[PDB]
């Protein structure tokens, strides 16, 4: 595998057709190996990223110990099979002058995480379009875990015509159910052991609308699945629509639960189809 | 030359590579065709796209009352011998569910034009971004006159990285100095008389400037030129660096020129490189 570190060496090592990409944040794990075994059983050409965005964090968040570890990124995408890593530095993305934003507005970027973290899915947008155009990729693979990130970045594909096939994997999880996620790291022993309560709570949410339960039941049955864990402060916890991510009133196919909290010193998501 | 009006029909037109792209709104005069023609030597495909970007207009802006004629269009760019145009109607452009923005924010939109049409660079910054990632060109043209938009596409692509050679034309101008531009047609035999004032004092300027004056006695030699034009109701006048557009202190290579005001009917907008 070869590693560069600007953009004049990648479009330099890059094929025309072919290509499937894998961007991350680095500090990989499972999940994001998940992602690569399924760009390579579908493309000739795997190409990853490893680039903490700046952009997508808020002031009083965690860009400054964000988890870095760029050797044992390398030695695990080598391992997977991966034919080029591109990891550039802040300056190499965002050089002097930089001054150009994209954004999906509306609802979809409004709602949920958008009103925990504004300012974030306008980062989101703006280095994924970067890394699109850089990489000129076929099929570019993202986590389920991030639902709403997936759908904002399906709609700025559809809108501006960025011919890329947009592919959620489903999300890996710890035996208990925890996501995996590269933050699970500022985790304690102990609130470890407390963090698998958000898929517990969707999961309580899945059984209820398998039982037949209505949309009002299955929130009740997932609200106090959480109460057993008071220190994760739920953001929210809701039964959305696939596409528009609305509350809803009642089920519909890909009816999807999804909650976010924090516990003292990480801030956890999580979602699931309850539907059907 | 083909025409298509949608998004499918265009993709499946266009080839891969070798694609020389001329962007402009329709009712075409001189100028495009000094587009068109750069374009038609340069690239062995030519596209030429006409459409009547909604979202570069604003509040009191001349949206419904921009000059449209797309069959004259049509015969225009055949005879100039341009392979495909895509002339899609607002629909094709933004079906429902549009929601996304692309734009270059700092002094470069905020100044000038900016200043004057507030989101009139956040709509071209969207349209272009979109029609280059329909068109997939290797280099598009853009005329002079508009040189403020000329920068902000460049720094788009720069910032962005899109594949994209962006060519500048020069400015074509009628006997009298006028530059061509659709809207012209707005004015009336009497204003048309005066219409001459913008090039004169650009050229008042580049004058002063060649004689070895000073860059506010260029501006003042500019000044009296717009003073003798009451009907002219400036909106600015200034000698900006070539590719900041922020006001000079002291003269470099390429100083632009750059002038815009507006007649009762009309709007009008010229620039010109004052030094050496
Ligand atoms: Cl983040
Ligand atoms: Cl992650
Ligand atoms: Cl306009």
């Amino acid at each position: 595998m070869r590693t560069v570190s600007t953009v004049a060496e990648l479009r330099a090592a890059l094929p025309r057709e072919g290509v499937g990409f894998v961007p991350t944040m680095g500090y990989l794990h499972r999940g994001h190996l998940a992602l690569v075994e399924r760009a390579r059983r579908e493309n000739p050409f795997v190409v990853a990223s490893v680039f903490v965005n700046p952009l997508q964090f808020g002031p009083g968040e965690d860009y400054h110990r964000y988890p870095r570890d760029l050797e044992r990124d390398r030695a695990l995408l080598q391992e997977a099979g991966v034919d080029l890593l591109f990891a550039p530095g802040v300056e190499e993305m965002y050089p002097e002058g930089f001054a150009t934003r994209v954004q999906v507005e509306g609802p979809l970027t409004a709602l949920w995480e958008g009103a925990v973290r504004p300012g974030h899915f306008q980062g989101v947008a703006t280095v994924v379009a970067r890394l699109f155009l850089l990489v000129q990729p076929q099929r570019a693979y993202f986590g389920e875990k991030d639902y709403q990130q997936l759908l904002v970045v399906r709609r700025m594909v559809r809108d501006l015509g960025f011919p890329v096939e947009v592919v959620g994997v489903p999300t890996v999880r710890e035996e208990d159910g925890l996501a995996l996620s590269s933050r699970n790291v500022y985790l304690s022993p102990e609130t470890r052991k407390k963090a698998p309560v958000l898929y517990r709570a969707l999961l309580a949410m899945r059984e209820v609308a398998g039982q037949g339960g209505s949309v009002a039941e299955a929130l009740r049955a997932g609200e106090e699945a959480l109460r057993a864990v008071p220190e994760f402060r739920k953001d929210y916890l809701a039964i959305v629509h696939p596409e528009t991510l609305l509350p809803l009133s009642d089920w519909v196919a890909g009816a999807r639960g999804i909650v976010a909290g924090r516990f003292p010193e990480a801030r956890l998501i999580d979602n699931l189809e309850v539907y059907p």
